[PDB]
């Protein structure tokens, strides 16, 4: 939910808004495609508990995909708040870097 | 909701299962604390080094590797939870545990 608490925290002018809302169709694109990951690792684990509802390969196998994917949308979303950031003007930058500072140290907790 | 409170809250268990359950839940409540505490120093330390240079540094690099980690680890110590707590039940009402398990699941995949 950093991306949530940091979209529209900040103003922005016509051009930093256009070149952003890119910025948030190719983020959009990425995280659907771990989120297609992510549902397909479930439907496998599914599949697996209820035909044997043990540790089975096919457990640790979805399990794996599940945590590859958990980690994906962590780093998708930490680089998307840079990509972000490289799209606001050199005079911007410093009012956006304040609340994702604070976002994450209250987060630190 | 959570899995682990869908779970929670859907499957109720008899007396003897929750005192039986007790010790185990316990441990994973535990386990997820020091993951979540794993979580919250890697976000500190994202915020330090921020602040110091707002950029992709080695010190942005190992703390969002450490995120990732956490994150998966989370994952996987809760499904290790999930089978554990199946185990403790009483064999007639495990296919309830099983229902809610396998639906919540399933609803993670559309
Ligand atoms: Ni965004
Ligand atoms: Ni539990």
């Amino acid at each position: 939910d950093l991306h949530e608490i940091l979209h529209e925290a900040v103003p922005l002018d016509a051009n930093e808004r256009e070149i952003l809302e890119l910025k948030e169709d190719a983020f959009a694109q990425r995280r659907r495609e771990i989120e297609t990951r992510l549902r397909a690792a479930n439907g496998k684990l599914a599949d697996a508990i209820a035909k044997n509802p043990a540790w089975s390969p096919e457990v640790e196998a979805a399990t794996q995909e599940v945590e590859r994917a958990a980690g994906d949308l962590q780093r998708a979303t930490l680089v998307h708040v840079f990509e972000a950031r490289a799209g606001l003007k050199p005079e911007h930058r410093p009012a956006y870097d304040r609340v994702l500072i604070d976002a994450l140290r209250r987060g630190s907790q």
